[PDB]
């Protein structure tokens, strides 16, 4: 089949939002997404599963987590999780330093992806190309801070997370995984996911 460009794909099967957000952050560590555009599909993909992994778990009226999937949640739900990814450096920071006076919860070292209020913890996403157990290392080896929840999904369905922990119910992991399985399917009809794939 034909060879397409990488930012074709990413225009057309991300939102608006996240591909903004991407370019947001590629121009604030240095890097063009026209150039590294394995890098920006990558970018757009993990902030994608960020959103995923938060989207519809709220707190309820009595502090027990539910999942609402409608489009309105009651008015004094609280959202489950704090999206730490995909702000600018000076607001993440600003939101974590919030999160940890208020909580107790020890300042990580690098800014991590979420807060999840009903596990009282931190949680670094990761989305990988590669082996998830070779990658959990990597992460794990760079944060060190141990308070924080490390939760690794790769392409073709495999998931690892700290402690054998995974948060969520299958339900809400699936929606990712299908998303990511979606993402990999048209990549590949486009012949842009064997190189995407060993650019990692
Ligand atoms: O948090 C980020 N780190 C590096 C890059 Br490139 C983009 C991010 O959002
Ligand atoms: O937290 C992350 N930010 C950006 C990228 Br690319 C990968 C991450 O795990
Ligand atoms: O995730 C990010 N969003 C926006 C900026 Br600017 C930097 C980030 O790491
Ligand atoms: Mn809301
Ligand atoms: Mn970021
Ligand atoms: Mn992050
Ligand atoms: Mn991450």
């Amino acid at each position: 089949g034909p060879l397409g460009s990488m930012e074709d794909f990413v225009r057309q099967c991300f939102n608006p939002m996240i591909v903004e957000l991407a370019e947001k952050a590629m121009k604030e560590y240095g890097e063009d997404p026209k150039i590294e555009t394995n890098k920006f599909a990558a970018i757009c993909t993990h902030l994608e599963v960020c959103f995923m992994y938060s989207d519809f778990h709220f707190i309820d009226e009595r502090g027990e987590s539910i999942i609402v999937e409608s489009g309105d949640p009651n008015a004094l739900l609280k959202h489950r999780f704090e999206i730490i990814e995909g702000r600018d450096r000076i607001m993440a920071w600003t939101v974590v330093n919030s999160i940890c006076n208020t909580t107790g919860v020890e300042k990580p070292k690098f800014l991590p992806d979420l807060y999840d209020y009903k596990e009282n913890r931190f949680i670094e996403i990761g989305v990988t190309r590669r082996e998830v157990h070779i990658y959990y290392l990597e992460k794990a080896n760079k944060i060190k801070s141990e308070k924080t929840h490390i939760h690794i999904f790769s392409f073709t369905g495999e998931e690892m997370a700290t402690k054998a922990d995974y948060t969520l119910d299958e339900e809400s992991r699936a929606r990712i995984k299908t998303r990511l399985f979606t993402i990999r399917q048209e990549m590949a009809s486009r012949s842009l996911w064997d190189s995407f794939r060993q650019s990692e």
